[PDB]
């Protein structure tokens, strides 16, 4: 089964790449390919574990 | 309907990872298909995941 199902399908391979110095306090990035926001989390990873029973969620980087 | 992560740490109810941006090294890739062997991290597994499925997930690079 697919796991990107609606985002950028003209694009063969979905890759970000983001500078660490031009990063906020805290970016909060989607691995679950269901969010509007997309690359970053919007909170929709929580409706997808509550419909499939699965457990997936987001990658943190934050400032010390 | 479908699950994105079939086999990672299925003890942990909610996979989240976070790092300190000061303690990233000049490249971070971070897997974003739930297929990688070293998970956070990708591994090329993608490629396989996309080839397989018809997908076109990739990783997350912080550089
Ligand atoms: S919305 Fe996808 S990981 Fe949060
Ligand atoms: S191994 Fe999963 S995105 Fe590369």
């Amino acid at each position: 089964a697919m796991i990107n199902l609606h985002i950028q399908k003209d694009n063969p391979k979905i890759v970000h790449a983001f500078d660490g110095e031009d990063l906020g306090d805290k970016a909060v990035y989607c691995r679950c390919w269901r969010s509007k926001k997309f690359p970053f989390c919007d909170g929709a990873h929580t409706k997808h574990n509550e419909e499939t029973g699965d457990n997936v969620g987001p990658l943190i980087i934050k400032k010390k």
